[PDB]
């Protein structure tokens, strides 16, 4: 399941929850087509692999943690791990957010 | 100037007011950086240019505009005239902007 | 200033472009000698009033368009809005068509 | 029957031919209603009155006449015998059209 993060103080606790698993979060909005077909797919992947942590952040319920996170293009996937950056995604390409998961986790 | 479209209705008779003209949209949101970047460089051309019509939606505003124009990076200009669309460019490129405009005045 | 309409399509033109504005139009002719008496003051009016649209139609340039609005009297004044009809006024009486204005726009 | 005048020089003719006879000149345009719905009457009084001559200008076709003769509405039905203009009459009343001719012929 991909679960939606609420605010900043709920990124970091979701972050701290991850623990050393790599966390790939999904910037997306409800009017965002692409956003929409990828989102069943992230879901299968959030239900099969257990090394990884899956989140989502809509960017105008959260438009605070979008312009931190300098967000432009939707969807857009930071992937991050023990707290760190570690790449970002612009778009719905699901064999490149497959290969970063891949070499990331 | 560019005039800030408050929702459907008032973009519909924004573009019947056009006329003949070209209209030029930028679907933006104030959570994105390069769209506050160009942001100034339109207000200046429109300043310039009366033969044509200058607009912007903040798609967190009008969240059922931006899905009807499937906007997925931004900024996104959309061109248009007597109500169709001409062209589309995304991201905040100056000069690719002028070249359209120039092409489609 | 008061533009003179071409034709038919020209004038369903204008009309999109006064948006929400009040319109007046002059159904007139060139041997018409209360048209000519008026036609100036109507100018005037129109270099003030920014909010409403003035506009002017030969009846000899555009007999088709005259037949559509049942012109017999010259000058006719047509109030207009939203592609609307809202009154009409037979003759060159200034103080009428300045109620007219006043109540219409 | 009603004789349509084609210029100035052919109105003089016509008002010669007239000799002594109230001669009837109805002013029109073949976009006005009022004008198309009475002419039919004129034709049947032109058919029926021996006495009086019935002729008709059409204002798009001669702008210089409608000029001279000051017509601003339509029909307008100028009354003239032996060269001089007896009686105006503006609009299409065939009562008070009737009462002219009784009272002049």
């Amino acid at each position: 399941m991909v679960y939606q993060v609420k605010d900043q103080e709920d990124f970091t606790k979701q972050l701290n929850e991850a623990g050393n698993k790599l966390v790939v979060i999904d910037f997306y909005a409800t009017w965002c087509g692409p956003c929409k077909m990828i989102a069943p797919k992230l879901e299968e992947l959030s239900q099969s692999m257990s090394d990884v942590v899956f989140l989502k952040v809509d960017v105008d319920e959260c438009e605070d943690i979008a312009q931190d996170n300098q967000i432009a293009c939707m969807p857009t996937f930071l992937f991050m791990k023990n707290g760190q950056k570690l790449d970002s995604l612009s778009g719905a390409n699901y064999d490149k957010l497959l290969e970063l998961v891949e070499k990331n986790k």
